[PDB]
């Protein structure tokens, strides 16, 4: 029922990997990956505003970091 | 402060003095999230006064330090 | 500049060009912030150009890109 900011980040980070998961051929597609990535951040920045945290925070930031190492920390820059 | 430099040394001094004594609450999320919003209120306060954007390249060097410092080891 | 990821690659020419001769003053922080603000305006415009989100995540690893090579090593505070 997503009553805090820590569960309201799983809630966006699972929505976010239920998008990921099955496009692995596509993680590098710079131009299609913005958008599941579009909707992270911005699922991030509603439930802060939602919970009266500031944006970016430090848990957000983390979040996105994390998605930078497992998914686009080794594409090429020009495909 | 007579310059941006100083005024983030300044920025970040005010961030330390509340972050030092509460260690064992570097990762309650919810709680940490109000200095660190002072931080980047500061760094952007602090640029736009200096008349220099916002992000920029030592605002960045100083969120990756407490991150580095504060958050890397916190369980998510 | 026929997509997104050519537009980057036209916007990061076009600081690396400004950068390099300034190579002694990339720790100059107040004067470094000029091509950098340019940088960052130059990936957001052809960002809401291609109506992709901004910040996204190859504009991110631009970003990364330039703290990496630029600013890693630099002192916060200049002598
Ligand atoms: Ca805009
Ligand atoms: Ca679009």
């Amino acid at each position: 029922t997503v009553k805090n900011y820590e569960t309201a980040v799983q809630f966006c980070w699972n929505h976010y990997k239920d998008q990921m998961d099955p496009i692995e051929k596509d993680w590098c597609d710079w131009a299609m990956i913005s958008r599941p990535y579009s909707t992270l951040r911005d699922c991030l920045e509603h439930f802060a505003e939602l919970f009266d945290l500031g944006f970016p925070n430090p848990l957000a930031e983390r979040i996105i970091f994390e998605t930078h190492q497992i998914h686009f920390a080794n594409c090429s820059l020009v495909q």
